[PDB]
């Protein structure tokens, strides 16, 4: 443990100094190996000397003095609209005071406390100290100082001087606390001359000696952790917090609710670590807290005391009380002095003392008023003028390392960062390498004849994507370390432009590692050009591709919040990116309104370079001659000719160079340009992201029990947590079930709950009137959990009407539950926010609001037994605790049995019980029975059996811990387990019980057969209502809809109109099946912003419906599979109707006079398919747990489906292991559906540039030389007037589709296939959820 810079501490510093000294080796009160030196000073003169002192002024103290300071201040998505629309007319064209008049000084030296309930302004006066000011405005009167300085210079030029870090600690969960604290030391290390002193000693030195100062020596080389992530304990992050804080040279820091959450032994420890810090470093700590210990208070020196935003009192801490007692008020015995300053302010306490009811303040202004007009006031006020009269009469960069520098240890951080965790890098590399591999199977040796054109085509597209996307991830660090380095900007250590610079460079060897292990293997697997130097230009290209794409998501990820709001607005021009590289919409093809987005495409630049390397210079041999068949066995070859765009009449050969020149429209001219133009984009997308991350940012029956022993299985150890524990409770009493830490009091209260998954009991009976306990005990009891778990839409009334209606007996009318819920909310003094929205516990109701609310909700459902409480009076305030205890009083008084478990109460809050059960280490009992008033009972049963007696102002509860000895630096005399079992009194208690099982077992039962069930509610109605509540949900979210319709009909506008009225070419058909494909794409996002929300409900529900026996299992899987159902329906017409239309695909249904059946089927399969995205999702989110892993795998499994949907390689060309997939695939079909639908039975005209050109043999016709072929095989030709024939192998698209395997009379059969699967998926998700997650 900590208890600040005691004699261990110090002769560790002085060891470490002798260490430092002897490696440096190779006055009297400085040299270690003398005596009579001390670390204090040693410490204290270790950041001044020994160090090059800069010719610039950097403060070492600040003590800061103001006067007259003063502060002010000023949906349904269906209104999102109108509200963005009033926000705007906002930007485009009264003043609420927070903070009053006020007066304090504060010198280097000295720990300050700020009191106040919350709300009081504590929080704004700690911002305004610490230069905070955005959000709000100091008055132009108000006069501050920070030791002659201004609050301009301070922001300008002497940043870091000032901190603010409130209750989130941010660190880095997998750097050790060593390396953490190194960083900063590291980073604030002067250069100027380091002559004579190693620079990386001296702040290991440094980092060893504050690690010793705050007592984290034993923590060294452990993971600091996060709250999710094991590590150090909680109570240490906050010391290696204040550690890293004080070690970057930090003078004034303020700290608000920083030990909140944290019990007083640990609070203690925190205040002791700022202390120290205070005492030996010269630092000037603010600290604002609400639940103070008298301990803990009595180390302050400075207390400042706010009453709705009115400074009452400013002094010395000790001199309050005394103050406030000559005001008129009376301290209540047994009352801490922080907790009698704070509740001085709650009207409903702070009872005056007698004769001075009279006269004495009651509201702020007249407090005000009274403290201005007092002595101490004109103290104050002289001792602040001399002050300032002391300062008046008496650094461009504010970080101290050079950028270089800055950028390099950030490198070093980076690079610790990765090798403290290898998941992300080793993961994508070996993602990528086995993706490549996959993917190259599918053109595996790609042959040299004319028909591998297209392949090759495909084959560098989908490369280009690999290398384009594969750095995607990378984004998701700059997330991850957005936090800290925000920090870290605030203590001036280095500049967030650094930091970018020093991710981009150390993320490099993750780049090559992917570039190198998916090129090596793509390129040679699938056989492209073999010369070596073409081999490495490809490289070259692909290198400079991946770096563009990188820059590019870095740049957009600077700007953003998270993976989906990136995804959102990115997506689209990712696809806008991907649709016009050059593959999908060849240059020939392209609409004249998107010509100008392929010369801003950094893609477009790289395909083309990618596709002249390789088919430049080329001979490729031809793989089918028009001609040919049974009828032509015998022709001369120069009447015949290849099908190929560049193809020349009567030539053996094709020249890949005229094939590009047709096709593709790309020359070799531009093979070096576009590298020239692909790097100007890198640079330019660099200097974008580093001046973005630079700029951008900121009761009848009676439940008892007997001889209850529990006990546990660990390690194949049987170990007993509860020793015969006994006890009672009552209707209109309160029984307090404390213990120690140890003790397993939380452990006895789910026992006796039957919330418990583990362990057997032993020897014990409980008992309900004398009873067995039924089937039907776990939903005659309550249960208020200590963490308030609720949905972030739902207002109060809403989440009260939904429990009332699934939880009570169903032969109850409606309208009784209504008045039921209205009785509730009147009884819980909820009637002012009865319709305000839960939301996120920062922005809406606050704890006590809460807990009332989690408190009503196990109200309404009608307990008949008992209600436990779990912590009800943790983690709040000295008032909040008091009103809530205040609030079980009121329910006991109203016929209610309450069993509550208390951890470290106060006396006022004690003295309101009426029963006490308290257990030792390992679950025994030591007292049992009322505490009387003030505890008196208690007192009195520990005193007359051996103790020591109880002060006359201590905490009961505390001299209880110590007496029994939980409590840490206490012994007890004896046991008391054994002196408890036999004391006369658990004679008592057992005659009790044995008196209550004889007499109870007699009154007769009400047996009502509708109570043994296991839900309250039919099964259909459970569904009913949690689907509705999920729909509502949804449609509340604060721009869940909207995001999705922007994303759907951006997409599907954006691939419609790029194809917008396409011909029917044999290039065109080619274009139009692309299409289709890539109108799938949207799935990822989708799946990525639709999982998170059901994250929210899983979570809701499984931490506390279930086990309240709510609603079953297959109810809420059921609800949240059809929750999702009518949005995507309503997006997949929208987007069907946004894409079939402007693409032009109902001309091709006129010649056969079918439009509303062919554009019916699409629309319907379009919907399908949404929907079966959403499912899928749900699906792949069913097991897994992280929604991450969840999107990932559904990507993945979708990727892999998308590879083999038959367009990229049919079944023929597909290798014959890849087959089944191909089959089983879901996407085959429903692509084979839609290319049928919407392509069959219509002309097709070849394009001038497609035409073949064919030389009919000497005295014959084109006709006469065709005809055959053309019954053979479709086409038709057209005379040039040059004695020769333009032919076009394709006459209708009937022709095309069967090439792709797709007929137009089995298009319903596929459907129907299609179908299925997503019938398969949901039944998977039902089963897999119970599988998972069910216990
Ligand atoms: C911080 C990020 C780090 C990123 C990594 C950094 C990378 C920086 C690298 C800088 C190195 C730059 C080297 C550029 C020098 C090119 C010298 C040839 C210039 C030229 O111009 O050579 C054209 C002919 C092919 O050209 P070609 O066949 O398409 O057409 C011509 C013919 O070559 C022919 O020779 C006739 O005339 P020329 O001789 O060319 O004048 C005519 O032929 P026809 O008209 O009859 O068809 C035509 O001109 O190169 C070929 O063969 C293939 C030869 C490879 C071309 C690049 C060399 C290898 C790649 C460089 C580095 C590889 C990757 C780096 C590491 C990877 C990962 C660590």
């Amino acid at each position: 443990e900590y208890h600040g810079f005691d004699a261990h501490t110090s002769e560790n510093i002085q060891n470490l100094a002798r260490t430092f000294t002897h490696d440096s080796f190779k006055n009297d009160q400085l040299n270690p190996d003398s005596e009579n030196f001390n670390a204090k000073f040693w410490v204290k003169n270790l950041r001044k000397l020994f160090e090059s002192d800069p010719e610039y002024y950097k403060p070492s103290k600040l003590g800061i003095g103001y006067r007259n300071l003063r502060a002010y201040g000023v949906p349904t998505v269906t209104n999102a609209l109108w509200k963005l629309a009033t926000e705007g007319f906002r930007h485009f064209q009264r003043y609420f005071d927070i903070l009053k008049s006020m007066d304090a000084i504060m010198r280097p030296g000295e720990l300050t406390v700020v009191l106040g309930r919350p709300g009081a302004g504590c929080s704004t006066l700690l911002k305004t100290i610490a230069v905070n000011t955005y959000g709000f405005h100091i008055g132009k009167e108000s006069q501050i100082t920070y030791d002659g300085l201004s609050p301009h210079d301070i922001e300008r030029h002497y940043r870091g001087d000032v901190i603010y870090s409130a209750e989130t600690d941010v660190h880095f969960p997998h750097l050790s606390v060593g390396d953490t604290l190194e960083f900063a030391a590291r980073l604030r290390t002067p250069q100027n001359r380091g002559e004579g002193i190693d620079r990386e000693t001296y702040a290991k030195h440094m980092a060893s000696v504050y690690m010793a100062t705050y007592g984290l020596s034993h923590t060294r080389n452990t993971n600091v952790g996060n709250d999710f992530v094991r590590g150090v304990s909680g109570g240490e992050r906050k010391r290696v917090s204040i550690a890293e804080a004080s070690l970057s040279g930090a003078n004034i820091q303020c700290w608000d609710n920083a030990t909140r959450g944290l019990d007083s032994a640990t609070a203690l420890e925190f205040i002791r670590a700022l202390k120290t810090s205070a005492v030996i470093l010269d630092t000037t700590p603010l600290i604002a807290i609400y639940q103070c210990s008298q301990d803990a208070y009595d180390l302050f020196d400075k207390v400042v005391v706010l009453y709705e935003g009115y400074q009452i009192f400013f002094g010395k801490a000790t001199k309050a009380k005394e103050y406030f007692e000559k005001m008129g008020w009376k301290c209540p015995q047994r009352q801490t002095t922080a907790d009698f300053l704070t509740s001085l302010t709650n009207p409903a306490e702070r009872e005056p003392l007698p004769g001075y009811e009279d006269k004495v303040p009651r509201t702020a202004q007249e407090f005000e008023t009274y403290w201005k007009n007092s002595p101490e006031y004109a103290e104050l006020t002289k001792e602040i003028d001399e002050y300032f009269v002391e300062c008046e009469r008496s650094p461009a960069s504010p970080y101290t390392v050079s950028f270089f520098m800055q950028v390099r240890y950030g490198v070093a951080r980076n690079f610790l960062r990765m090798k403290g965790d290898p998941s992300i890098p080793i993961f994508s590399v070996f993602g990528q390498l086995v993706m490549g591999l996959i993917l190259s199977s599918v053109f595996y040796n790609l042959s040299q004849t004319t028909g591998s054109f297209y392949y090759r085509g495909a084959a560098m597209f989908f490369a280009v994507l690999f290398n384009a996307f594969s750095s995607l991830l990378e984004i998701m660090s700059l997330f991850e370390a957005r936090p800290i380095v925000e920090k870290h900007k605030k203590y001036a250590l280095y500049r967030p432009s650094a930091d970018a610079l020093a991710s981009i460079i150390s993320e490099l060897p993750v780049k090559l590692a992917m570039s190198m292990s998916f090129n090596f293997v793509f390129y040679f697997m699938v056989n492209f050009r073999r010369n070596p130097g073409r081999f490495f230009f490809y490289w070259l290209m692909c290198i400079w591709c991946t770096f563009v794409m990188s820059h590019l998501f870095r740049s957009i990820g600077a700007v953003s919040t998270s993976i989906s709001g990136a995804m959102t607005p990115a997506t689209v021009l990712l696809l806008a990116m991907v649709i016009y590289t050059g593959f999908v919409i060849p240059t020939p093809s392209m609409l004249g309104w998107s010509r100008w987005i392929n010369y801003i495409n950094p893609v477009g630049y790289v395909f083309e370079s990618l596709m002249v390397n390789e088919f430049h210079g080329r001979e490729f041999q031809c793989a089918q001659y028009v001609p040919s068949g049974p009828g032509y066995e015998n022709i001369s070859r120069s009447n015949q000719v290849c099908t190929a765009v560049g193809s020349v009449p009567g030539n053996e050969m094709v020249s890949g160079t005229n094939y590009l020149a047709g096709a593709y429209q790309y020359y070799n001219s531009h093979k070096w340009r576009n590298l020239g133009i692909t790097i100007g984009f890198a640079v330019f997308f660099l200097a974008i992201y580093i001046a973005l991350t630079e700029f951008n940012k900121g009761n009848r029956e009676i439940f008892f029990w007997r001889d209850l022993t529990y006990q546990v299985k660990i390690k194949k150890e049987d170990r007993v947590i509860l020793d015969h524990v006994d006890g009672w409770v009552k209707p209109g009493q309160i029984t307090a079930l404390m213990g120690a830490s140890g003790a397993g009091k939380t452990t006895l209260l789910n026992c006796l709950s039957e919330r418990v998954t583990t362990g057997i009991i032993t020897d014990g009976e409980r008992l309900v009137n004398g009873h067995a306990l039924d089937s039907s005990f776990q939903r005659s009891i309550g249960y208020v959990q200590q963490q308030d778990v609720h949905l972030e839409t739902t207002t109060v009334r809403e989440a009260l009407q939904f429990s009332a209606y699934l939880r009570q007996s169903n032969k109850i009318s409606k309208k009784e539950k209504d008045d039921y819920v209205d009785y509730v909310i009147d009884l819980l003094e909820m009637t002012d926010y009865a319709d305000a929205l839960v939301g996120v516990a920062g922005e809406g109701l606050n704890v006590e609001q809460r807990k009332r609310l989690t408190i009503g909700v196990e109200l309404v459902a009608k307990p008949k037994l008992l209600l436990f409480l779990d912590e009800p009076t943790s983690g709040l305030d000295s008032q909040t605790a008091w009103s809530i205890c205040k609030l079980m009083r009121k329910l006991a008084d109203h016929g209610q049995a309450i069993l509550c478990t208390i951890h470290q109460p106060s006396a006022l809050i004690m003295a309101e019980f009426d029963r006490l059960l308290f257990l030792q280490k390992g679950g025994r009992t030591a007292y049992f029975g009322e505490l009387g008033e003030n505890c008196q009972t208690m007192i009195n049963y520990f005193e007359k059996y051996g103790a020591d007696p109880c002060p006359k102002e201590a905490n009961p509860a505390e001299w209880m811990l110590q007496v029994v000895g939980a409590a840490p630096g206490s012994h007890a005399k004896q046991d008391y387990f054994e002196v408890w079992r036999n004391s006369s009194e658990y004679q008592a208690v057992r005659e009790e019980i044995n008196r209550m099982e004889a007499e109870l077992s007699k009154l007769p039962r009400d047996n009502d057969p509708e109570a043994l069930l296991k839900y309250a509610a039919p099964l259909w109605k459970q569904y009913l209502l949690v689907s509705w509540r999920t729909i509502v949900q949804d449609w509340r979210s604060p721009g869940y809809i909207y995001s999705k319709i922007f994303l759907v009909v951006s997409a599907a506008l954006f691939n419609g109109f790029s194809f917008f009225k396409a011909k029917n070419n044999m290039q065109g058909l080619q274009n139009q099946m692309f299409s289709v494909f890539m109108f799938f794409i949207p799935f990822n996002t989708l799946v990525q912003q639709m999982l998170p929300y059901f994250v929210k409900q899983r979570d809701v529900y499984e931490v506390r419906e279930a086990p309240s026996r709510t609603f079953s299992w297959f109810a809420f899987i059921a609800g949240q599979i059809t929750s999702e159902i009518p949005y995507q329906v309503a997006v997949g017409t929208i987007a069907f109707f946004c894409w079939y239309y402007p693409l032009g695909l109902y001309n091709n249904a006129t010649p056969t006079d079918s439009v509303n059946p062919r554009g019916v089927l699409m629309w319907m399969l379009v919907t399908a398919f949404y929907v079966y995205t959403a499912t899928m999702g749900q699906l792949c989110m069913s097991f897994s747990e992280l929604a991450d892993n969840a999107a990932n795998l559904a990507t993945l499994l979708f990727t892999m489906c998308l590879n083999f949907c038959g367009v990229l390689a049919g079944p023929d060309v597909l290798p014959g292991f890849w087959i089944f997939m191909y089959r089983c695939n879901p996407f085959t079909y429903l692509v084979q559906a839609m290319l049928s639908t919407g392509l069959a039975n219509t002309f097709v005209k070849c394009a001038e540039r497609e035409y073949v050109s064919v030389k009919p043999p000497n005295g014959e016709s084109c006709s006469t030389y065709l005809d055959p072929y053309i019954k053979f095989a479709g086409g038709y030709f057209e005379t040039r007037n040059d004695g020769s024939c333009a032919f076009c192998q394709m006459s209708s698209t009937n022709t095309f589709l069967k090439s792709v395997n797709s007929l137009y009379s089995e298009r319903w059969r596929n459907f129907g296939i299609f179908i299925a699967f997503i019938a398969i998926n949901i039944i998977l998700t039902v089963i897999f959820y119970w599988l998972a997650r069910v216990p």
